[PDB]
């Protein structure tokens, strides 16, 4: 909550009290209540448009310092999926010159919830002790339209693992986000489009086209129509099968059922068949292209232009070849001649509408000529071929059907919610931050500073480094589940099941999937997830180069235990040991939105735990750090990506250190704190150089000691957040003297991104867009950062913290915040008659919120 | 401790009583015991802050026998690990004129902890028995995605020794002992750049560079650019894999598969490949080299001096070609194509950042072409080059991680202290002392007396006689255990499991790792070890001569046994015994430090023995002696390697012979002992020499009875030093002939070693800084030794003894304490209790799932045909578990 | 420690030890005066290693004048300097070794001194007249 007045800000909760631990169960955050808060929004001159294209943005009336008032201005909403890969220059398109941005993931296998036998099971195993099978005929099947001995062979398996389906629904979800742009242009906010290409403007009038394989430069077309995985190269192979008999061996130890229960998923059989078959395949395929009409900032230049979606770039998994075994309509013994194996099949494999060359061309609507015992030659197809024909076909609604399905056979709710916050977690994505003094900046068009970009875990995002196909080292950023064909097998066919096995109503599917509205609510769900790392990486002072070294090359011991419990860990199992600071961050999710993150199962050694997409990243990553303009890297700051309105206005609960100042010219306007509480300032006034309040010092005050860092205390980083917003600070050490780390042009913060303005609207003007609560305290070097003034900047500043003085800083008028008159005539303090009126309908509300 | 009195001196302990086995736990021996005095620092601060490049002396005032004070006065630290390349002569830098220092080790399988199956492996045999009902050639799971048949391969016949993971360990100690140098001057102290040259000054404006392969002399660059191996001369091979299967047939007997539990960050991975593969091949691979900038003692001439690391030259002998198998990215088929097998790498293996010439060129960040089915032509790197481009990128802070990662797999707390603990006595060493009469001195420059130098045990250390690469081997100069490859592969997938083989829940390493300290610390901790090591010689007089022929002489036969036991030779129930008297200098430094020295375990038939250092070290060695001013060597004395302030101002309890000369305090001095302790005068037929009070026995034997040797008495070996201690002693036979061993110009005694003073030092005064516990009794043909000295000299020690007159000594004026044994951060209170829990269940994890069998039985057809039924697991029996017993 | 500049409205504080650890560093011959930071004081240094020492006057025959630091205040520890800033002493590292083992008492540091012992005396006549009119004395004083 933004600050009406100081007091407001003197009782805000410490950062302790929020870290600590919540007992209760706590409801989704979903973005169809964070959508809410960017409409039904205070202010006057706004135009409160309908239309979800418009809804992009945060406006808002505003107050300088100086007093005067500014109507609707605006703040951008710092997230997206797109990468172009067409620049606007010169108001003109152009090719391209920065790779693409890649995103690599580990597997790890499901120990939790091991499976239960089903009473068919053990009946078929008893039958197995007391006779050999023998009484089963050739040609016995079941009504699935499997034969018995297969079951009975499949049976046999003694599996120690769960099952665990999140790698599955996983693809299909980031499959879903990527179809879910081929919407009409209204139901997408333009915002979308010019996050990192600031100078382009989306044409209402027709919706983006969804292609694949049609990027303009660096490989990125994958060899068109002979299509080869983006990493590593090569084709993959699948092979459709009656039964596990004709399967070549080396390779029946992995072959997987298609239940009929996948093949009635949907009006036509064949795309359920191929929706699975990439389900519970490698990804990516093939790069997909999203493709929308933009416009000059006049207007003037008009033309199509290419987008490279991030849920393209993600890699997962690694199964390259697969054996479908698919159910017989009709009760026969196994195939001997082709047409006995056509004739047999529930209903035979094709190929999808858009055809393809290659060394085995794929005719539009081929058919798949089936295997069977006789073996003059095995066959198979090409299998990215295979999914580069029905790539145009898969529809969102089509996959809400599918959802419904698999939800009517197991449970799909819990996981699916899991998975789509993992793509969340992995796809959203935000521009590094430029500093500036005033209101708004970018980086230079096509600039390679202009395309670096973070996850809301302020993580930089990894690079191509050459042309596609990638012959990479791989770099990692989370472990994911895998999905077991052994254990899919036992369930598929009744032979197994598990307690998180329950079977489910179709109407419970999440409701996000087949919606229209689900890439904007996507880009929602990115912000809270950053207040809470944000707060995180503030609350102590480490610098971005202290984190780009603790893990690779310091040697002081008390980074190295500090990044490394901030991530996860193995067991000898090869089972995760969840992040134990992570913990930490989880907390404050639940404390500042009173609001939970998915869960998931997790075991040490037989022992429950859970995990939540804060504890499973990976130690050895670089941080997110700013630009100053002309691109010079700065990065004394402690990690930044969006400004603090953001965090400020959306949370129920902040820390004290990071609440909104007050408007100027009230009483009760910006304070510091003093003395009394229990502070002291340091003073160095030999070279001019005065420092506020700060903590006592514990043996610290120039080098901290190996093994300790500087400590939690919320208001000497207000304090030094009051040094820092007086126009000329310094940051330099104990003694004066300069910091190894790269500072800012003096006078700079860094500040939110800039984008093109609708009529009516106005540039944030001050500080008012202003990132102000990364204040260093820690080098890389180990030594105190000092944040200085001159002994005669520091004068009014020191009065304030005395509480002898106010200080004068710009807000934003939303939310029960109002300007303050430059004199001042307090009256009588006097309750108003129309409060006293509406009192009991007012709290009525609150009350209403505190039982949600 | 220093004695203030002569009431301390007279009550101090008995030898016999520090000798004595204790019962008690103890602390860890950090060095922190030693930086409390000797420096400024009192809590936990950086290094660089500190200044501990000047932190390097023993410094205090020191009280003459003439009655003046000496102000600052100054002894040097007698350790370093770095041996001088390049030597100062005339003020000018050259080049050196000697050969280099080597060691050998021995290297064995030996019994540890009893071992037994976890319960995931009772899983993969009762997966393959339920199998065995089908026609279906899927026999059980394959875990972490290598194949299946791999697992089932690995998951048999395992042995009764239990794992050590003792050399690989010391490996990466040593590696970490070399990168350690590599951090900016302000944190190594100067005095170890000129424990040998004395004659250079260090400067403290940059860091030391590390780098390999770059000697100007002796052909100890080992190849250049084009590596091959210090002592085999050699090269290896090294080549990866994804499964078995393509392991050539002549060795797939010797393969390792590589855990994915490292290579899980984000980066450094390759690295950790490297790092993994130089592990558990041989050491060294090369030859490093630290260089350093330095000055004349002016200040005036500068330039660049190389310098060896000794654990850059001390080989342990490992493969030479290896077979790695990387973690598969997926459960898939075998690739039966080269990029079905590039694509299918969890981490793909690289060169490191430096180019190789030679035959297999290596360019920097090259990728390696992996091995597949069917392939038309084997691929393989030299082992040696790959181990030289990454040889320049590793450092301290990566190789902590990595064994942070390496911790959550395996107990390595212990196992890694005791490896250092190896290292620090294999690496730690001084040079051989000089006779003299005053404070100090030193041997010329670039000689061979300069250069010489021992161990904290008291022996010497051997060097090279030819040009690198050593065409032969040097004898073994102690033994460590050995880590099969089988047993690895069996406990890093999870399969078996031992007591030291457990996760600890701290889930972290010793503090030393990671530290820009490390080197100053090394350097302290091998003070201690001479401590017990002098004590131990002293508390006996055969002089070094003796004990430089004692195995194999014939003449007595106490002197054998005396030469035989102290050294580990001895084996029972198929694994190996510690040296029966290296439990005396065990029991020593226990009692005297009040410290426990790092162990292992043997296992003798179930029985669980201690090993420490001390009772492992191989007979072959030669003992230390101390030269002439002249450089001629001098045999007359006990071996001795430092000055004994070091020995008596460092301890709680001191044996009575050694202690210090009391403070001069009005009438009273010095005092000593008679025939009232039970002592005796010795006298002879010649009327002009006087020997001190002596043991009775000591009348009655002229040459030592065989199978019989001087006793332990403190108080003569007191009279003894008060003899020593005047400057005019005879070294002489019982009729007053010379003994056959060469004995120092009259009057001298061993001294410390000469270093460059700081503005306001001081150098040492008299025998303020000298051994003098060194008092000969055993000669080399059975005579024994007297100290004489003339009547009218003699007359004033007499009435000493009787304590009627007093003697006028030397000392340090210093004081005694001995400290205590003996953080949570903001974020670990927040989260104590998870960790608390999960670090519990952690130490239970071994190879459990939360499956059990009773979850697994219903999947059967049979439970009682199961193995796991008719076999539940059991921890082996030692040596052999029993078979084809009589019904 | 958290102080460089004293608080306005409080000054250096009695304490007897850090007075005395003072005195054993300036008794050194070679100390410097300066800032929290290393920085030189505003205020006038005397060349170094000297401290102020009492008046010389001639000798009788058998006298000799006095040694080193017998005759020399040195109780006089400066902390508090003319612009606000406190006042350190300070020795190189090298010559702090051997009096910080003092402070901690594992040293000893070398000192003249006085060759003297301690007396001190308590705070403490009738003629013949006196005693025959004292009584006479005694009344008329008193009236």
């Amino acid at each position: 909550p933004i600050s009406a007045d100081f007091s407001e800000v003197e009782n805000a909760p410490s950062f302790l009290s929020l870290a600590e631990n919540t007992d209760e169960v706590l409801k989704p955050y979903t973005g169809l209540e964070i959508q809410t808060i960017i409409t039904n929004i205070v202010g006057d001159a706004n135009p409160n448009q309908s239309r979800i294209f418009d809804q992009d943005r945060l406006r808002g009336n505003q107050y300088s310092a100086g007093g005067l008032v500014t109507q609707n201005a605006v703040s951008a909403i710092p997230f997206t999926n797109l990468i172009p890969r067409t620049i606007r220059v010169g108001n003109i398109l152009v090719n391209s010159a920065n790779r693409l941005q890649i995103t690599e993931t580990n597997v790890s296998e499901y120990y939790s919830n091991p499976i239960i036998a089903t009473k068919l099971s053990e009946m078929i195993s008893d039958q197995v002790k007391n006779n050999q099978f023998s009484t089963w005929r050739r040609d016995n099947t079941s009504l699935q339209g499997f034969n018995a001995f297969d079951i009975a062979t499949i049976n046999t398996a003694i599996l120690p693992n769960g099952l665990s389906l999140e790698s599955m629904l996983l693809k299909l979800s980031l499959l879903h986000s990527i179809k879910a742009m081929n919407v009409d242009a209204a139901s997408i906010n333009r915002s979308q489009y010019q996050v990192i290409d600031h100078n382009t403007v989306p044409t209402i009038g027709a919706p983006a086209v969804v292609g694949v394989n049609n990027s303009p430069v660096f490989g990125e077309d994958c060899g068109g129509n002979n299509p080869v995985y983006p990493f590593g190269g090569g084709t993959g192979a699948i092979a459709f099968h009656v039964t596990l008999q004709t399967v070549p061996d080396e390779r029946k130890s992995y072959a997987i059922f298609v239940p009929p229960a996948i093949l009635q998923a949907t009006s036509d059989a064949n795309e359920a068949l191929a929706l699975f078959a990439l389900s519970m395949s490698e990804w990516p395929h093939a790069l997909y292209t999203v493709t929308k009409q933009t416009t000059d900032l006049a207007g003037a230049n008009a033309g199509q232009q290419v987008f490279i979606p991030t849920q393209s770039t993600i890699h997962i998994g690694g199964r390259r070849v697969l054996d479908l075994i698919i159910p017989r309509r009709e009760i026969a013994p196994n195939p001997t001649t082709l047409v006995a194996a056509n004739a047999m099949c529930m209903v035979r494999p094709q190929a999808g509408p858009d055809a393809t060359a290659g060394a085995i061309p794929l005719a539009a609507g081929q058919l798949f000529n089936m295997n069977f015992i006789g073996a003059p030659a095995f066959e198979e197809w090409p299998m990215t071929s295979y999914l580069y024909s029905w790539a145009g076909r898969f529809d969102i609604t089509t996959i809400r059907q599918y959802m419904g399905r698999l939800a009517t056979m197991v449970g799909v709710k819990d996981a699916y919610w899991a998975a789509h916050e993992l793509n969340v977690a992995l796809s959203q994505v935000a521009p590094k931050m430029t500093t500036a003094a005033g209101g708004w900046a970018a980086q230079a068009a096509n600039s390679a500073q202009q395309s670096d970009v973070c996850y809301s875990s302020l993580l930089t995002v990894t690079r191509s480094a050459a042309n596609f196909p990638l012959a990479n080292q791989p770099a990692a950023d989370m472990r994911v589940y895998d999905t077991d064909p052994a254990t899919w097998n036992k369930v598929a066919l009744g032979l197994a099941t598990a307690a998180n096995l329950v079977p489910e109503q179709s109407m419970d599917v999440p409701f996000v999937v087949g919606d229209a509205r689900a890439s904007f609510w996507e880009r929602l769900q990115a912000i809270p997830m950053c207040i809470a790392w944000t707060m995180y990486y503030h609350s102590r002072g480490i610098t971005t180069l202290a984190w780009d070294n603790a893990y690779t090359d310091n040697t002081n011991k008390w980074l190295q235990k500090m990044v490394r419990n901030t991530f996860s860990t193995t067991q000898s199992v090869g089972t995760i040991i969840p992040a134990r600071y992570g913990k930490i961050v989880c907390n404050l999710y639940k404390n500042m939105f009173h609001r939970a993150p998915a869960y998931v199962a997790t075991s040490v050694g037989g022992k429950e735990l859970h995990i939540t997409h804060f504890e499973r990243w990976l130690p050895g990553g670089t941080y997110a750090n700013v630009y100053s303009g002309a691109g010079a890297v700065v990065n004394c700051f402690s990690p930044v990506l969006i400004p603090d309105i953001w965090c400020q206005y959306f949370t129920a609960k902040l820390p004290l250190f990071a609440g909104a100042f007050p408007p100027a010219q009230g009483q009760n306007s910006t304070k510091g704190f003093n003395s009394k509480q229990g502070l002291m300032i340091h003073r160095n006034q030999n070279n001019n150089l005065v420092a506020p309040y700060l903590e006592k010092f514990a043996d610290n005050s120039s080098y901290f000691p190996v093994g300790q860092g500087p400590e939690i205390n919320d208001m000497a980083t207000w304090n030094g957040r009051l040094w820092m917003t007086t126009g000329n600070v310094q940051y330099l050490d104990y003694s004066g003297a300069a910091i190894v780390e790269a500072v800012p042009p003096a006078g700079e913060l860094p500040v939110g991104k800039q984008i093109p303005l609708l009529a009516g609207e106005n540039a944030p003007i001050e500080l008012t867009n202003a990132a102000t609560t990364c204040v260093p305290r820690y080098s890389n070097d180990g030594r105190r950062i000092f944040t200085y003034l001159t002994t005669a900047q520091s004068v009014i500043p020191v009065q304030a913290c005395n509480r002898a003085a106010n200080l004068a800083r710009s807000c934003w008028l939303l939310s029960n915040v109002y300007a303050e008159p430059a004199l001042q005539a307090l009256g009588d303090e006097v309750e108003d008659a129309f409060d006293t009126l509406t009192n009991s309908s007012f709290l009525d509300v609150a009350k209403s919120v505190a039982e949600s």
